[PDB]
C-alpha cells in the first residue's frame, strides 16, 4: 500500500532555510499526485505544493510562492521541500501526501506521520 516518511524538521531561526524529505513505498511515483500539506494546531490544514504527473506542473500555496520549492529524484522515488526564508507563521506539522492520480483528488489521499518546523 502507500506509505510515506517524512523527515528534516526541527527548530530554525527566523528567515532561515531548511529542507524535507518524504520517502515512499509501495508505489511509481508518476502514478500519483504528490506534496506537501501543513498543519498547526487551531489551523485548519494547508496545502503547501501539489505536484501532477499529467503535465508536470506543480501548484504552490499563495503564502509560500517564491519561498518554497518542491521537488522530486524519481529514481530513488524520495520527494523533497526545500523552504527557504522562513518566518514564524510557516511553523506546523509538515506532512507530504498523495493521491492516485486520477484527477478525482490531489495530494489527499495518503499522508505520513509529518515533521515538526517551528521557526524562531
Amino acid at each position: 500500500d502507500v506509505q510515506l516518511q517524512e523527515s528534516g524538521g526541527g527548530l530554525v531561526q527566523p528567515g532561515g532555510s531548511l529542507r524535507l524529505s518524504c520517502a515512499t513505498s509501495g508505489f511509481t511515483l508518476d502514478d500519483y499526485t504528490i506534496g506537501w500539506v501543513r498543519q498547526a494546531p487551531g489551523k485548519e490544514h494547508e496545502g503547501v505544493s501539489c505536484f501532477s504527473p499529467s503535465d508536470g506542473t506543480t501548484y504552490y500555496a499563495d503564502s509560500v510562492k517564491g519561498r518554497f520549492t518542491f521537488s522530486r529524484d524519481n529514481a530513488k522515488n524520495t520527494v523533497y521541500l526545500q523552504m527557504n526564508s522562513l518566518k514564524p507563521e510557516d511553523t506546523a506539522v509538515y506532512y507530504c501526501a498523495a493521491s492516485f492520480a486520477d484527477g478525482s483528488s490531489w495530494c489527499y489521499d495518503y499522508w505520513g506521520q509529518g515533521t515538526q518546523v517551528t521557526v524562531s
